[PDB]
């Protein structure tokens, strides 16, 4: 039962109904959260900090309960950030022109001064265009909105940019978020999921999109924080567009397992440990699906020559046995490398079905103390891969 280091410093969640069991389930894998509101969720307000979280209050629009916000900040001095207006460029959200959003900003600056907070700019996305931006017909444009906001907010304290995105193509997401780097402030992606343009065709597509975009954000130094939309949805995890991270109390969905398992660039796994397959530091080709296996929640799926790499901090050199939890309708071959060198091949792995699971163990593999890359390579095979375990 190896206690791993903090999996990510950037990763957060957008959700307002956490239990303590929910925070414990994500502990050490999620750093922060917000709930669109002025104080932490009632059932975790007393104890959230003891599980490693910081809570980020929000002033959703200019009519936010300032008394409630200041009272919360009086009792929670670890709070470091405050989020400004939610989608002011949407008539159905905060509904403030750039000039109005700037005119109300001093209320937030006074709170930031009083409690030593940094401020996140109002969150924007492409909009229906029903909040006017002066000087353009392109009222839908989020950069034109922020340009006008900053021009009106002369001298304002704005430490970070907030971005929402509902595109479903990872290359569109990276282009879009990258456009906000022009303002020379670290970015918080405070809501995203694949949803527009028809959205995901199935849960696996959303899991793949989440993986691609989380991995891009972990590697982009200009991204400060990100939070998936959202913890739980009213319709639930298996209904389009498959949003939920949390399932039953204190438990994750398949998508939430992917979200919480993906490591930062600098995180390193300690061993002996079981490591979820979806916690790879690097994936080439591998895709994601839910699994019906008796443990675990998500699986990687190979169809050809896919590669997954896991970066290890081996504190005790020695001979470790590698177990893989696998499903394979035909014969699968899987090559295992350490720092690029072949140490073992699983040969003719066959379970008889895509959700017929077995655990397969290697011979002992010599690992010296230090940093190593464990590489799991499909050799022209079709299989599912739930988790791995290194034992000594
Ligand atoms: O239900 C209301 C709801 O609205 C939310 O805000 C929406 C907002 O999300 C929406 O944004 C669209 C956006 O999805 C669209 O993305 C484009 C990219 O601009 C484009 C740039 O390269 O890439 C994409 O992916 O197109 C290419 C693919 O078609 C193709 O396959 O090739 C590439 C992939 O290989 C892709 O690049 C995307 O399609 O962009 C348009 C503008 O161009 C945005 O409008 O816009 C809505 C209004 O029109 C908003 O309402 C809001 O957050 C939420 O609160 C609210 O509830
Ligand atoms: O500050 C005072 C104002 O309080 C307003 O009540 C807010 C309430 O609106 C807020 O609801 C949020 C939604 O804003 C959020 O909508 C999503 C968008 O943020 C996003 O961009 O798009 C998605 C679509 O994909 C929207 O669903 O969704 C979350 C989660 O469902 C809601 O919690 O919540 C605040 C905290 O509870 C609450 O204060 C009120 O409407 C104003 O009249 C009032 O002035
Ligand atoms: O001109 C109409 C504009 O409407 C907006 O809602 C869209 O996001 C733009 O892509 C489009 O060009
Ligand atoms: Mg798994």
């Amino acid at each position: 039962h190896m206690a791993q280091d903090m999996r990510s410093e950037k990763r957060g969640l957008a959700y307002g109904y956490h239990s303590e069991n929910d925070l414990k389930a994500m502990q050490g894998k999620v750093k922060w959260w917000y709930n669109w509101d002025t104080q932490a969720d009632a059932n975790v307000k007393e104890n959230y900090a003891s599980y490693g979280y910081d809570f980020v209050p929000m002033a959703w629009d200019e009519n936010f309960n300032e008394e409630a916000l200041r009272s919360f900040l009086d009792n929670h001095p670890d709070v470091k950030y405050l989020l400004g207006w939610n989608q002011p460029n949407f008539m159905e959200q905060a509904n403030l022109t750039p000039a109005e959003a700037a005119a109300h900003w001093p209320v937030l600056e006074a709170i930031a001064q009083d409690y030593n907070l940094k401020l996140v700019a109002p969150a924007v996305n492409y909009s229906p265009g029903n909040v006017d931006i002066p000087g353009t017909d392109d009222d839908y444009d989020p950069w034109l909105y922020l340009d006008a906001f900053f021009e009106a907010c002369e001298g304002c304290q704005v430490d970070y940019i907030a971005v929402h995105c509902y595109m479903k193509y990872e290359s569109a997401f990276s282009w879009y978020v990258g456009e906000f780097e022009r303002y020379n402030k670290p970015i918080w992606v405070t809501e995203w999921a694949g949803w527009d343009d028809g959205g995901p065709a199935n849960m696996g597509e959303q899991m793949n999109f989440l993986s691609d975009t989380v991995r891009w954000m972990e590697s982009n130094d200009n991204i400060y924080r990100y939070s998936w939309f959202l913890g739980r949805s009213s319709e639930g995890y298996d209904q389009f567009p498959y949003l939920d991270v949390l399932l039953a109390d204190g438990e994750l969905t398949p998508l939430g397992s992917v979200y919480t398992s993906i490591p930062s660039n600098d995180f390193r796994y300690k061993i002996p440990a079981r490591i979820e397959a979806e916690g790879a530091h690097s994936l080439t080709g591998f895709k994601h699906l839910a699994t019906t296996d008796t443990t675990g929640l998500a699986k990687l799926i190979a169809a050809s020559n896919e590669v997954a790499e896991y970066k290890l901090n081996v504190e005790e050199g020695g001979d470790y046995t590698l177990a893989l939890r696998l499903a394979s309708s035909a014969n699968s071959d899987i090559a295992i490398r350490v720092d690029g060198l072949l140490v073992y091949t699983f040969e003719d792995i066959n379970t008889g079905g895509v959700e017929a699971w077995m655990t397969f163990s290697s011979t002992p593999i010599s690992l010296t103390a230090g940093d190593h890359i464990l590489r799991v390579e499909s050799k022209s095979s079709r299989f599912g891969f739930n988790w791995l375990e290194l034992t000594n």
